């Protein structure tokens, strides 16, 4: 069916207006909790349950933060300075009339509250308002979290790997 | 007696208007909470406990998503649209009166909460609101979910199998 | 001592009016959690804690849900419907002036909520309330639970066993 | 030091007027709360905490209910009926002023919660309120619970033992 | 006394009502492990151990397969697609009272573990399940297990053998 | 000093009343494992190791099954229908003060786990559970099993023996 | 470091006026919780966070009640009788300035909590309110507490030790 | 990417106006909570919770008291006196515009709470409010916490070590 | 260096006052394992593993239960009945300031389990426990353990040895 | 097919940047455990095994330390300093599409455990972590030990060898 | 290469200032198990396995007590007491560019377990815990363990040996 590794979470800032969709890596859970309220009277009956409520939907995303890779840096400059961020919650898996599916928002962060333990790497926990989910099921997802995720260990070069741990470079 | 596999929930969009009961399989854990209130006194006297309440009736389904097949997309149809759901409560095991029976009821989803994880596959919470439960016992269930569920595994084709996981298929 | 299998609950109908007292089979734990309140006050002294208060008297019945025996389906009578329950709480051990001993009483239902597990089997959780306990220590209470749980297996039939697990049928 | 089987509860009804302190055999885990307020100020200064407050001490005091021994029935004789309760803490091990020592009070009971489960045998619950301690450390505690629980087994009669657990009879 | 050949497990299937226990041949070790649990508490006591449990008896029946004899084959009906199972634990010697005598029960499979080797013949491990057993002395064993086991070869026939191993049949 | 043979473990049942004390031939292992628990805490200190505990001993009592005798059939009256037992612990070995000495219980058993082997001959685990050994050197054991064996074989009876192994018997 | 035993918590009674510093010995764990509010306003601006609050810093002193050693007898007249505490939290560590340091406080006792369990041995948990900490740092501690508590252990004395555990007495 | 040993926070008093960053050491997990709130309404439409709100930024910082090394005591000057915190939280790694990056803000301890267990050592909770963090991002951090964080263990002195754990010092 | 018959427990009970310590006859293996704990830190450091624990030292003793000698007796009265031991681990060898040497210390019984085989001799295993040990290297041992085994068996005396297998004994 | 020679594990530095991948001589057995994880789920219906896992391959390398060649110093340069390894599995067979074949990956250690024995030489065992194998099937390996590998010993120097164990040098 | 032989074990204390290094003789098996830990992680990918973790490097350090040679008697100092060492891991085969060769640390001892059996000698098993291993090769390692042992036993002396087994002295 679709694993917790199908779905991930494009991120888009306001102020670049360039399609690539950098979405953050090193993920860890996530949540998309879609809390709708509802009315209720009695009228002297059983109840009058059925009605509508408004539609607050949060996510708790956590991941972790690498040293680089400014994408969550225009996290930052949405949270601290104080913006917005353009929110796609697309797929892995491919489909048939589309490429991919998602759910679209347009969101807002609560709270960034980040965990530096001792043994424990540090994660980035982020909580998110958005009004309503669009389903903008879309096609190009710019496929470098797709098919570009393969292995993470490259091939070789004997005499002139000249790596670390983040393989495949020329001799300096 | 019942088993926790005995009881499924088989659902129907209101706008269908077909007779074939769609459940979405995959389930997980469920949950039929009924709490009624209850008007309670002193009178000067050692209580007056008996009188009775109105009923709130929710329900804790739990699932897993498939990437198809789309009553799930019903449930969302209902959820995110904003529509209302034909709830049942059926089991599995053979009457002797009936064929099956079931608990019965039109419900109103409350919140719609998924969790996508790592290494757990995403798994799908759903709360319902119901009047009152209705002891409709009926008869067909449109039997893909009692005896077509058996193995899983199907027999072989060695030379045209052409097949992935989900068995039995022609060579195209 | 009393072992925790060495108290059972006989339930009786409001409507049956039939002296058998079925209990229903197949149980869990219990609970009778008797909270009774008290006037407290200081009275500008170190208090008048002495005081006696309302006694509200509940339960905490779970079982599992069997598909058949309707004694369960006249707890939902109570419950669903709308009635109330002639309570027992009875003990296994044989005493020297009676059969056996109890605690009484009429009591109503606040919740009928259970649990649809996968590889747990159902449980019916059911709350109580009573206006208070009576100690109605009597005789007979039909005994089909108190010695008729004997061991569960019975003898053989090697021609003619033609039974599940449940023995000692005849052949048809 | 102080074991927990150092410490028992000496309870007497306020009826008998017999001096024999019947306390409860097969007890289990307890507790004196002694919780006590305070006058809670500031001043305009650093706070005026020093203030005294009303002293209100609970007793979680649990047990096992043995089919027997009118003692707990003298127990709910103080909460199902409604009375009090005369409560002494006193100590096992031997002083050289007195023979034991207590602290004592006139209770009162909250509640009587009683767990029935499955396997595990059934454990009683009960609620204290007492006014305020009283330190009447006296000698004479009737010792049937201190020197009398020795070893539980006693010695033999091969011909004439006719005994089941509790040892110790004569034939018939 | 008794060996490890004087005692066999007759097997009956659900389904069959054929007076004839096939119990499967070539047998291996066996084992019928008793485990009844018992309440032990302390009580502020030397100890509560009187409490009993319930008994849980399992058995490590291994044997090895053999390529016809469909009394395994009833046991992977009864395994694979989900029965139960008559369970007879029956003797050899000759009783005076009755012809032998038994520990019979209603079982059900945990696992059906076997090994495939290399040189080793391949052998069958089974856990079984039953409630409680049941001394049920009984006469007939359909003796084709007692006596007829006797050498496993025969005496001779010098012209007209024509067999394989297993001797003693007419030609053709 | 003390061998294995010098100690064997007379048992006798709750309902006999029979002053004969059966122990069962052909003893395997036993033992006598006394767990007695303690308060180990540390106090700001060194220790305070002081804490005596409840001292709860096990008996793993083997031997072998022989097809009669019926001091086996009251062990399976204590454990299969429900019982307790009296269990002794004597020795062998003549003292001076008394014929013989012991250590003395009543037993009640954990579980009864025999195995069913092929060449080997079946062999009876027995787990036992007392609340405190007590040390009743007393006197009269029955001599059946301190004097009475001594061979097991007996010189001969040449014109009428006419018996299977054990022997010495009238013609007829 | 600072270890866990490191620091101990000296008392003194208000009404001994004498320069011992009874702390009780056997301890468990502690705490000195700090709890400063603060003004907490916006101000139409990012906020007046910064502004202090009164201090009110608690206690939970934990240990075991020991039989004599009345330094608790003297926290029980400033609990159950009404008064207060000298207080001081001083180190074990050899300064070299001073001999030890402390944060210091007359305190007065919320609560006097003691759980009696049936295997674990019984514990004193105690509530500690004080105005503000004052960093009395002073020398002399009467070291009975800091290099006394050596070994626990003593020498001997093979014909005259005449002890129990706690070793070391002349013969009577 | 950044390990939880990679972040790190240099403190500096108000009152020091030394170029130092006196971090303490013997850190423990941490925390910076960053709790923005937001404008919450509906306005008769699907919400206005695009909203900003204002920023409450929150830290726990844990770690273990060593006895001397004041920086902690300027932790209780800016606590216990009264006072305000420089606050710098600093990476590890090194960056190639910068040596290392911050969050930087003006902090006030809300509370200090630290435990004194028995068996574990001493720690030291601290909460910390900040108005906003600023990003000043800087280079030198007084290099003793980053490369110094070497081994632990030096190399020798077999003549003339004439030390304890913390190696490496002349003969007197 | 030191042999396995070089090291010998001399044991010494609490309620003697006999300076001979009584050390037992056909001891067996042994052990005295000494389990001390320590702090286990990591402090965004190489680690703070520096801390202390506090030590807990057990003893395995077995020995051959001979039938008299009743220092074993006083074994059984520290364990069965409840008290403690003095407890002494000396040396065989002649040391030059002293005469032998020890490790001490004040010991209580966590178990004392005896397996009672069939061929092999009975054998009984004690569990000890002390708060620390002590080196108090005396000189005295009594020497009947040291320099009086030398063989077990003698001479003869031809007429009147009159004798079991221990030899030497005057003619009746 | 393939031996247990026919597989080596070529081992290079990450900053050595020199084409000759040194695998360090005098092996002891290996090891790569290739653990990959799956989701099993139940689903209400037979089963839900299709979730792949993640894949952590480990390595249980064991060799002999020699006194000199490198290899091993660079593998605790990787370990002991701090490092990763670029790690290869190689094989010595002939291939006919490539020279060689292998599985690649950059391997990070957990630990470097080594015995010193007494009478057996030491032995390094080493534990090796992968993101990722990689079926990198290449040709040179710098043939110092496929076919270098022939005796250990070489033939003879008669008059002018002059050497240790390790044979064929001029003299001097 | 290296063998069991070839390394050995000299200890320093952390209070004598003497450049000695006094190992302790016969030694028994030895180790040094380095265990780093790791960070282990997924994050939607292949894993984060790259994150190192804490060095807690243990020794089991066993060998054989001898009467004298206080080294020993430096270890208790340092276990009983409590201290530290200075712990060596030198080398016995010569270098050419130092002596010998180590690896170096500061040492704490977890337990010091020892065996005392009967026909076997006594032996001690030491646990070790270091912060980091130290790569110290020096030169001087105090020759009286390397080339001094030769033999054990020396050539002869015919008259004047008067010597036990230890070979070596003038007469008297």
């Amino acid at each position: 069916p679709i694993m917790g590794q199908d779905v991930k979470y494009l991120f888009q800032s306001i102020d670049a207006a360039t399609g690539s969709a950098p979405l953050f890596p090193a993920y860890q859970t996530d949540g998309s909790v879609s809390g709708e309220r509802e009315l209720f009277d009695e009228q002297t009956k059983n109840g009058r349950i059925l009605g509508p409520g408004s539609v607050a939907d949060s996510g708790e995303v956590t991941y972790y933060g690498k040293r680089g890779d400014a994408g969550q840096k225009a996290i930052e400059d949405a949270y601290q300075n104080g913006k917005q961020i353009k929110f796609w919650r697309v797929d892995t898996v491919k489909n048939e009339n589309d490429k991919y599916d998602a759910q679209f928002g347009f969101a807002y962060i609560e709270s960034r509250e980040y965990s530096d333990g001792v043994e424990g790497a540090v994660e980035i926990s982020i909580s998110l308002q958005v009004i309503g989910e669009l389903k903008n099921g879309e096609i190009d997802t710019l496929p470098e979290e797709i098919v570009n995720v393969s292995k993470g260990g490259y091939d070789f070069q004997q005499p002139g790997q000249t790596t670390g741990e983040a393989p495949g470079t020329v001799p300096a």
